[PDB]
This record gives structure tokens, C-alpha cells and sequence, in this order.
């Protein structure tokens, strides 16, 4: 087809095409187990791309959910995710909260199968409420304070990483963000300061109550990466951006009626890099909308979050 909606086959062939095109690796039938398995979640959601600058990265493929089930099951049942994994506990702690509100997505690498379980939470949830589940571990949960401290007092949504046992946890904060406050969030990376002009590019394209994703190890509580990005950022106002981000974006197609580009910029001990995300069927805009995300050169004020910080 060469229409908007979601069709499988062209997928199937669109995932091989962008991975030869960015130098990614494929593992044929496993991709195939994996359209097999979530088919449905893939056709009523929002499916999208992602990779990173890092030089032979994964290309990723994603569904936002409008389908509400249990994907970590269905993972399972499919062989693509171990039955005995030790962070499902803390999954299926996540995914029962607030009497089982949250909706679980998924992320899939062309190369590697099951990558991430995500989870939107359905509002501005308390940090503590996230943090101190009993599945996680004391490590984990004192981790609390020091988010409470820069106030990222809220989170909206996690990504959970079944290969590092790490969550990349996505908080809302009251800003503007400022110098002072991105300088204080990225040393909780432990990674070398920026240069100036690096922490200045990133602000300019933050919205007033800015998003930031902490990488967590589940275990540790140690966290190594950072993560500020910007949503639907069109083409003629695009960061700079390495060359191999550029190139993904000119080759990984897009068929909404509204194109949207995602760049992240990941701040970590073992090396920066940046993240970029692109449409592809199921309007990805549409559903980010749907979660008060805030997009590029709108407004991006949360007045329930500043409810929240008055009282």
C-alpha cells in the first residue's frame, strides 16, 4: 500500500529496508514472532521507529498502546521474553497501580526481539508512589530523596529495559529549566560536564515544564544516563544532529497525516549519544497529545502540575 494505516506486510518489508539502509542488524524470524505475536497492538496503536547515533545501533520499532492488555504475558507466551525474568516482579507492581490504570507499550529491536515493556501511568503520579513499591529493592527506593530534592517530584512514564535489569524512569518538572538546574540533573550521570553551548541548544528546545528520563539500575539504584529530548520537531528547525540521525530520518518512512520527529539528547558514563523517534502509521502526535505530552513551539506549561507544587 501506499496509504496511512498500518498494513503488516508493508512493515515487515519497511523494517528490513530502514535496517539495511542504517547499517542495523536483523534477525528475520524472530521479527516475524514479534509482528506475529502483537499484530493487533501494532495495527490500533500508534507504530513508530528509533534509533541512536551510536555507529551500527538497532533499529527499533515501537507501538504506543490505544489496545489496553497484558503485552508482558502475550512477550512470554511468544518466547520473547523469559518467563523467570527478576524484573517482572516490579512490571507487574508498576502495571497494578492505582487499580491497574497504567497501559503497557512496547519497543522491539529489528536485530535483538523484545527490548522494552513501557508504561504509561494515566496522570501526574507521585515519584514516591513509583519509587517505593516493595518489589523494588532499598537501593532503588533512596533514590526518592535525591529526585525529590531537584524537585522531580512527578512521573508520567516508564520504560523498562529487560536486558540491562535498568528502568528509564520519565519525570515532569516545573521550570523553565535552567543551567543550574540541567547542570544538577546531569551530574546524577556522573559524566563529564557538557560545554556550554551543548546545555544552552538543549534548553532552547525544552518546553516550560520540561521532561527529563533517569536511567535507573534496578538493583543498584546507581543511575548512569540522563535523557532531555523534544517532540515533533519539525524538519526546518532540527537541532544539530550527527549524520547518522539525519540519515535515519530521511530513510525511515513516515505515514501520518502529521509527521513526528523525536530527538533526544543521552548524557552517561559510557559515552554520550543522541536518541531520535519518527512516525510511521497510527498517529504518534495523536496519542502523545492524548498523554499531555508537549510538542515543539507550543505551549508547555502544566497547570495541574503547578496545582500540585502550590499545595
Amino acid at each position: 500500500p501506499i496509504d496511512q494505516e498500518f498494513d503488516c506486510e508493508r512493515f515487515r518489508a519497511d523494517i528490513r529496508a530502514t535496517a539495511a539502509a542504517i547499517g542495523a542488524p536483523i534477525a528475520h524470524r524472530l521479527t516475524d514472532t514479534v509482528l506475529e505475536a502483537f499484530r493487533d497492538n501494532f495495527a490500533q496503536g500508534a507504530t513508530l521507529w528509533k534509533t541512536t547515533s551510536q555507529p551500527g545501533d538497532q533499529l527499533s520499532y515501537r507501538f504506543f498502546s490505544r489496545l489496553k492488555m497484558d503485552t508482558v504475558s502475550r512477550a512470554i507466551d511468544a518466547g520473547l521474553l523469559d518467563a523467570a525474568h527478576p524484573t517482572l516482579a516490579v512490571v507487574d507492581a508498576w502495571s497494578s497501580l492505582y487499580g491497574g490504570a497504567p497501559v503497557q507499550s512496547g519497543d522491539f529491536d529489528a536485530g535483538r526481539g523484545m527490548a522494552k515493556t513501557w508504561l504509561y501511568f494515566g496522570g501526574l503520579r507521585p515519584a514516591e508512589d513509583i519509587l517505593t513499591v516493595p518489589a523494588l529493592p532499598a537501593s532503588v527506593q533512596a533514590r526518592l530523596k535525591d529526585f525529590l530534592a531537584l524537585g522531580l517530584a512527578h512521573v508520567r512514564f516508564a520504560a523498562v529495559d529487560w536486558r540491562h535489569h535498568s528502568a528509564n524512569v520519565y519525570f515532569r518538572g516545573k521550570g523553565p529549566l535552567d543551567t543550574v538546574q540541567f547542570a544538577r540533573i546531569h551530574a546524577l550521570s556522573g559524566s563529564t560536564p557538557p560545554a556550554a553551548h551543548v546545555v544552552e541548544e538543549v534548553l532552547a528546545y525544552m518546553p516550560e515544564d520540561y521532561s527529563v528520563a533517569i536511567t535507573l539500575d534496578l538493583h543498584s539504584g546507581d543511575i548512569e544516563r540522563v535523557c532531555f529530548y523534544a517532540l515533533k520537531v519539525p524538519k526546518n528547525a532540527l537541532p544539530r544532529i550527527p549524520t547518522r540521525i539525519a540519515r535515519f530520518l530521511e530513510v525511515a518512512p513516515s505515514h501520518d497525516v502529521e509527521e513526528c520527529n523525536v530527538i533526544g539528547w543521552s548524557f552517561g558514563r559510557s559515552g554520550d549519544y543522541v536518541k531520535a523517534e519518527r512516525s510511521y502509521t497510527g498517529n504518534m502526535a495523536e496519542i502523545l497529545a492524548g498523554w499531555n505530552c508537549f510538542f515543539h513551539g507550543e505551549e508547555g506549561r502544566d497547570h495541574d502540575l503547578r496545582a500540585l507544587h502550590q499545595h
